[PDB]
């Protein structure tokens, strides 16, 4: 079984927006979005599709832009660094489960060198 996916709202949470929150949307992730590299992680990962049987008995917290972006959407985060929190997990994630040179590797490298210089300065 893949687990269920990561919640996208939560009526206990309170939401927010903030000019912050809002730029990591239109700018920050909708620009990962569309790099070359961002496919594999624009929804959670499939194990049963991807035969990674292993992948959810290592990865026990998961998070993809899918997710984010869906968070972004319903305002579900308090503040950006709740999100850039969760870009981090993503990216960390890949590393945890592959290994240094792997090709997925490589290309969360390069998305997350984007991610940093794009959140170096947010809107006020
Ligand atoms: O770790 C991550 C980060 C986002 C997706 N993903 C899982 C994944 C997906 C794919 Cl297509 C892989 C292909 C070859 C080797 N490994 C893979 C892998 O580990």
């Amino acid at each position: 079984m893949n687990p269920p996916p990561p919640e996208t709202s939560n009526p206990n949470k309170p939401k927010r927006q903030t000019n912050q929150l809002q730029y990591l949307l239109r700018v920050v992730l909708k620009t990962l979005w569309k790099h070359q590299f961002a496919w594999p992680f624009q929804q959670p990962v499939d194990a049963v599709k991807l035969n990674l049987p292993d992948y959810y008995k290592i990865i026990k917290t998961p998070m993809d832009m899918g997710t984010i972006k869906k968070r972004l959407e319903n305002n579900y985060y308090w503040n950006a660094q709740e999100c850039i929190q969760d870009f981090n997990t993503m990216f960390t994630n890949c590393y945890i489960y592959n290994k240094p040179g792997d090709d997925i590797v490589l290309m969360a490298e390069a998305l997350e060198k984007l991610f940093l210089q794009k959140i170096n300065e947010l809107p006020t």
